[PDB]
């Protein structure tokens, strides 16, 4: 159920971290540092060896907010097998969700892997339920999930990742490539939006 | 112009660095290290906002094999902005070329990152597309350069290495889908060239 | 600002959510301080360092051997910030133990911006030893990094200039910070299980 | 192994292709080693020592100042490989040495232990065989050396771990240093003339 961020967590002042000028009258408050991120990253690279080191992977990025989990990830998955006795072929492919699945390559590319989804975050599962189903009708090897962040909701439908970063209170996030309106891709902490940024960067 | 990797080049022996395991006997030898390409872009991405970080920039990667110089271009982009501030709002933006809304171009500062540029022509007919948009500035940032007298005279703006007209693969760019999952740039290997194929 | 406040009932992290050396997975009770928390922190700190003392020729004093990996990474920040400005300072290093032990002649010190960099202020005696002793070779300036300060009330009232983390009246061990020479060879600042303070007790 | 061979004919790099702390902008003639390539020939260093000295206890000794950053770097991947694998501890030391060992613990910390000496750079060869010479009469389970740098030169010993075989070139950074400066550079570079004459002693 990966790292969990109690309801109660008051986060870091903007003050005790470098932090981008155009930003700092937009955050409230930074939520999960960056290299908190990466070291639970470094433990999932590691767990999803384990799991689905056995055959040839496919590391499926749902784009745009999913790009700064999922290089990262295959950075330490890398990592590992360059320091290893032995490791499978990896294959990257990259998607965006419209429930309309656009760009990436032909789904047939996907029977017979082992297919890793690498999302930014789940909230009430049902972006992911649509996609599996998708994805499954394709019959691969093995699909499994991983989230950098997955949120605790009344509205969840039930679906759970095989792999999580972080489980955190149902709070407007951003940073780390997730987005508001398209700002704060550009940080690289995962931090709380103020109310001044939520004005300034509403369309 | 870039660092110019000369055509009699010998490479590094793959005995020297850590290779991943499944690529041992597909490898020749290692063309450019990943920590030299680390050092390379660090150098660039000063350079891109010396040029561009007067206004807002849309960072435009040409996937697939962009995005690997894509993100740590703009890591490295990020670290100056949060380190000397002084500092522009960057967004992104992912595209495949076959052979959002471009709308969302225009008034800004875009560069796209690209993975290699040969001919040009890909780049040329991207370029074409995106002007018709209207951006305040465009630009590209190419890792790899080849030189080559099928070139048909486009030259990027930041260009990361210019290498001789060898076959390349690693740090996202494939042979056939394979290689991407590798972090250094390396030349390919007879045995390796005809398992993938 | 005292830095980074960690209260007296912080939990810390469950070991199975991180990358743990193996031979130390029964010697350790919970992650106290991650790696990356670390170098984020250190990251802000270099900056600060700059803003106060890249005027004029550093010297950066590491206290080993505690103080080392916070030594090479907090200069590998200012390094960062170093090549990558539109103009910066020639920075000097040097070595010293506390027992003044190893180290050059003190009076290179004269005349220069000290950079002293600590692994951790507990009553602060330590430092305000080595300060009076600093002073008579008169530097330009000399200001004190450490990354951790401890909540205790056997503090004289000494507080660096520079703060990481204020931490609780707890032993920790990791990032070069020791158990009998141990746990020197781990990224994470830990707490210490039962356990493992047997089996690494003098 | 030799270590990544440099030749003589070795050009380096353009300065104005790479990041470099302005300070030192005309005291560098080119890049010699840029920092990134530094880092991934540890990384595979790392896997060489481990193979060839784990599993016993590993005592690390860093010689200061030149083989702080090596020392450190090297020790990052080595505990990269023991916190993502099965099975791996070690303690650390830190010597320097007077033209005799000034610092560090008493050598009887050596004794019965896997020996890992870390340095800079090998020249002569004269001030390791040296300190090897002094390090057995410890009796330790077994001693290694591994040297970022060996210079190719009349040379009365050879290391266990070489990161990069370099021509008789005086070089500076990641730690190398010319009378105390470019210690804060992370190239491997080559002085210039400039650079001589300015921080002369
Ligand atoms: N940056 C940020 N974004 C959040 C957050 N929560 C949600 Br929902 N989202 C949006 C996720 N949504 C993005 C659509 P759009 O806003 O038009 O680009 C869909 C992502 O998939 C998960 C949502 P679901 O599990 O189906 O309810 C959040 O805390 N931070
Ligand atoms: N990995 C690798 N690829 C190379 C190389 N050279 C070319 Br051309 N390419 C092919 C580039 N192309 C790959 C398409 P796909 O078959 O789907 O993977 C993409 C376009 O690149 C631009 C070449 P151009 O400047 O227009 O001549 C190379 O050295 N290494
Ligand atoms: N690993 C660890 N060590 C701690 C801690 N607290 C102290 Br005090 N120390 C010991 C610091 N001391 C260890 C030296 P020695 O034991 O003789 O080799 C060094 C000096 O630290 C400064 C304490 P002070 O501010 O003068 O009260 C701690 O929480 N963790
Ligand atoms: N930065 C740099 N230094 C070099 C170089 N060559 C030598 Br010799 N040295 C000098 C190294 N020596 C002088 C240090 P100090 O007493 O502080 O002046 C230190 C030990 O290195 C071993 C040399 P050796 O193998 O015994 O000939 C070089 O290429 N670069
Ligand atoms: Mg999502
Ligand atoms: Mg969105
Ligand atoms: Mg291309
Ligand atoms: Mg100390
Ligand atoms: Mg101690
Ligand atoms: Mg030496």
């Amino acid at each position: 159920p990966g790292v969990v961020i109690s309801d109660d967590e008051p986060g870091y002042d903007l003050d005790l971290f470098c932090i981008p000028n155009h930003y700092a009258e937009d955050l409230e408050r930074v939520f999960i540092p960056h290299g908190l991120i990466m070291d639970r990253t470094e433990r999932l690279a590691r767990d999803v060896m384990k799991e689905m080191g056995g055959h040839h992977i496919v590391a499926l990025c749902v784009l745009k907010g999913g790009y700064k989990f999922f290089a990262d990830l295959l950075d330490y998955i890398k990592a590992l097998n360059r320091n290893s006795d032995r490791s499978i072929p990896m294959t990257v492919d990259f998607i965006r969700l419209k429930i309309k699945v656009i760009g990436g390559d032909d789904l047939s590319t996907l029977t017979g892997k082992n297919v890793l989804i690498v999302e930014d975050i789940i909230d009430t599962g049902k972006t992911m339920q649509t996609l599996l189903s998708l994805v499954r009708q394709y019959n691969p090897k093995m699909v499994k999930v991983a989230s950098l962040l997955v949120k605790r909701t009344p509205r969840s439908v039930g679906y759970k990742p095989d792999f999580v970063g972080f489980e955190i209170p149902d709070k407007f996030v951003v940073g780390y490539a997730l987005d508001y309106n398209e700002y704060f891709r550009d940080l690289n902490h995962v931090c709380v939006i103020s109310e001044t940024g939520k004005a300034k960067y509403k369309a």
